[PDB]
């Protein structure tokens, strides 16, 4: 067969440098392993390498002293072409459903191998897209089930770097689909970011973090050995042990597929033929990366300068929106369930093997109806899919949420993060 | 001394225009082998060739039947509708703040830097194509270069133009003392030629498109053949002029003393050709490439098949539009200057050193008012810029053209080539 790959950075903006650096690094592994460009679909916004804020134009690094991972990466879908339509049509191998971009799709046959890698972002039952709406677990798993029912591949390995990455598969991805999935975090955990300003042997020109903790660990591992000697299971156990202090690396789908060597999906760099596989970093939360970047921007700028005043204003707008969104959800929950029961209900997590929500259309409606009254959730507010999922499972309807949200937000917010200009999250 | 910079642009779109993107891809491989860095090579290509449904080799683009995959490793900065006048002229000027979409890579050149610009699509008198309308007119291009020469920092520049009437882009416009030397595939009055076309030598029978343009092929294959430290821009000018002489007249513009420099000053040199010291093809007109492609498509399709019926219909639509546009211009001319006087007046070409038109805004207005009454000029009708320039220079106003065109076209055409859906040409 042929080795196929789908690499996607689900975010945009220079502060999300890491997600595109992660995906660029994954391409270099595949290229060195002999995986052909015509079989590697790349989704990356492309607002990093030639950004005004980038101190090294044309260079993207995924490690403090690392190689330029940006050089040679074939960009198939950039800008607003990274969306649900193009991403799900690429997985299904449907060229006729593609709008913009190169038109490269998974035109696979039953002996082919597929490696999917997503890096950005997440929230319970949600993965980001640079252009709204976001990708929800129901739509992603339905696409994979459709692709599995077609029988145009031998086996598939899906690596997802996001907050609550396990919620994308838990109680959704069935067995016998020949899909094995590995997640940075479980259904209730957030993911972590490493290689951050002023902590390692870091270049002082950068105000952004270079990589994501789980991505860095698995990617650097792929570089270290002859991938014919390391199985997907050995990598699962290794990266789980390493990242244990931060998050719980989780498995989903056909776990017997992880018996295969990494070379089945990635190939192997002939330079590491002799490097046979033999069986803590200063980290910050993914959710606090926006706050941290603006803090770094603010701290690095001179006193009294226009850049410092701008960054201080940006920090207040960011904090105001955080408070607005959190206080709105708190008031809604108390209006809905009562002052004392509100916390218990909205923070309820489901047991192992159970999906986030039973009614996915309710969840999407809950997200939309909150945003029409209370404004956009932005990146921060997406954590509240746990609150909306708990409302859906408790028998709450969109009409009950709308009446509570109109009472919680008498006036629509002016804050730029509350802007519905880019559309709704669902 | 200094850095080598490049701007590569394929000004067309559509699988039938395969050659223009293959030409640009080939030029990148020359620069990459010569040591010119990716962060200094701005690439503009639509990217609808490599993964086109019609391409028999997905991921591969060839600029010669026995050629290498010129598509592999090409960094795409501006794709799709991001290839436009705003982004192209802002890239030349080095103005990042004027860029909308794409990577944001611009000519941020210093006084010691060398620039190589290569355009391939498409042309018409005083016009070069853009995949997204409006087109680029000689006044706007030369004004940008004059701005870059007056306020921009660089040592020298070489501009290579592959287009019909390529010389009309500079003739009577580009002044001396700019350090811009320009080389054109054809002079101000003649069209350009296409090679590596179906059914001639031992050409791949899966292709129904031409792989390259005559002038591009000749200069590109030359760049591959020698140590570019031993060949000057002048030697290449004389060599490619002698070779292509049967088809078109290779023309020079601007600071001709700049051609004394070796090709390595702008392109570098492939260390593989260090020892290689510097010491007719079956061709079809660029204007007839749309006709020929549909003929090839029609001939290759089986009898009675849906593809053959479709291609036959496409050929009639193409021919009908050609006749419509030509007959409209002929009637307008006779309405304006008389039945027997019109032909000479409209077909008058410029003597050496004279610009196409004195009033460029009149020319643009003439193009627009013709199209509002008689429909789009398309690729074919763009040759009539000469007819409109002659009307402008003869003292004809847009109101006189509108009254003549309303009399020539009582009814707006239904033909798909006459569609103003993509906007006006000017
Ligand atoms: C460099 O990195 C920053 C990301 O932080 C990015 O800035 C963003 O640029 C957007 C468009 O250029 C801009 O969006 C809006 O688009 C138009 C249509 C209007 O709505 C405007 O209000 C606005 O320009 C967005 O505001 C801006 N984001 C931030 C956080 O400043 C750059 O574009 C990146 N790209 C490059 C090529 O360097
Ligand atoms: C642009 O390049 C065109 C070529 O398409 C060129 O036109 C050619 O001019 C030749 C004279 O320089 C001319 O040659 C003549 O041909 C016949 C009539 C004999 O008398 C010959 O002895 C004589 O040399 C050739 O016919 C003519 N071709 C065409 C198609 O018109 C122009 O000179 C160039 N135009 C400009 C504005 O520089
Ligand atoms: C393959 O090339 C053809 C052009 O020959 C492209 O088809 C055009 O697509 C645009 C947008 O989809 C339409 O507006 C036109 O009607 C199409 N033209 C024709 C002649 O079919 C097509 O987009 C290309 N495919 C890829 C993957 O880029
Ligand atoms: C083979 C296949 O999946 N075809 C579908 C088609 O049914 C649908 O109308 C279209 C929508 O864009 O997407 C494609
Ligand atoms: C330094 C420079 O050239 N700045 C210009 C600015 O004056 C103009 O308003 C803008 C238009 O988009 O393009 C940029
Ligand atoms: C997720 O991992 C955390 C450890 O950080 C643990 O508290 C929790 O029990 C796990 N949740 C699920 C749903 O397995």
């Amino acid at each position: 067969g042929t080795r196929w790959a789908v690499l996607i950075a689900g975010s945009k903006g220079y502060h999300n440098y890491r997600h595109q650096a992660d995906v660029c690094h994954m391409y270099q592994i595949l290229r060195k392993g002999g995986v052909k460009d015509e079989n590697i679909i790349v989704f990356m916004y492309d607002d990093i390498a030639y950004n005004e804020s980038n101190p090294f134009p044309g260079i993207i690094i995924n490690k403090p002293g690392g190689e330029n991972v940006y050089k040679g990466v074939p960009k198939d879908y950039t800008g607003e072409d990274i969306n649900n339509v193009n991403f799900l049509a690429a997985i299904l191998g449907n060229k006729s459903a593609i709008i913009g971009g190169s038109g490269k799709v998974l035109d696979t046959s039953p002996n082919d191998h597929i490696f999917i890698y997503y890096a950005n972002h997440g929230a319970p039952g949600k993965i980001g897209m640079p252009s709204k709406p976001y990708l929800y677990a129901d739509d992603l798993v339905d696409t994979l089930k459709q692709k599995a029912a077609t029988g145009t591949y031998k086996s598939m390995v899906f690596y997802v770097e996001a907050c609550n990455a396990g919620s994308m598969f838990e109680g959704l991805l069935p067995e016998g689909t020949n899909i094995y999935a590995m997640a940075a975090s479980n259904s209730t955990e957030g993911s972590w970011i490493t290689y951050c300003p002023g902590t390692p042997d870091f270049p002082p020109e950068f105000d952004v973090c270079l990589g994501d903790l789980w991505s860095i660990t698995f990617l650097e591992d792929c570089d270290a050995h002859n991938l014919r000697t390391e199985t997907v299971h050995q990598q699962f156990e290794l990266v789980k042990k390493k990242i244990a202090y931060a998050s719980t690396v989780s498995q989903y789908g056909d776990i017997p597929i992880s018996k295969d060597s990494l070379s089945v999906y990635m190939g192997t760099d002939p330079a590491n033929d002799n490097r046979t596989f033999v069986d803590p970093l200063k980290v910050i939360h993914q959710h606090d990366a926006d706050l941290y970047h603006i803090w770094c921007k603010y701290n690095m700028a001179p006193e009294g300068s226009s850049k410092k005043i701008e960054a201080q204003k940006q920090l207040l707008e960011l904090m105001s929106h955080r408070a607005h969104v959190d206080n709105s959800i708190t008031l809604i929950g108390k209006l809905l369930f009562g002052v004392n029961k509100a916390s218990k209900v909205l923070n309820t997590v489901r047991p192992v093997g159970q999906p986030l929500v039973d009614d996915w259309q309710c969840l999407k409606a809950m997200i939309r109806t909150f945003e029409t009254h209370c404004g956009s959730l932005s990146e921060y507010g997406m954590k509240h899919t746990l609150s909306f999922a708990n409302m859906c499972n408790a028998g709450i309807q969109k009409e009950q949420l709308a009446e509570a949200a109109a009472q919680a937000c008498v006036t629509f917010p002016s804050n730029p993060y509350s802007s519905l200009a880019e559309g709704f999250s669902a």
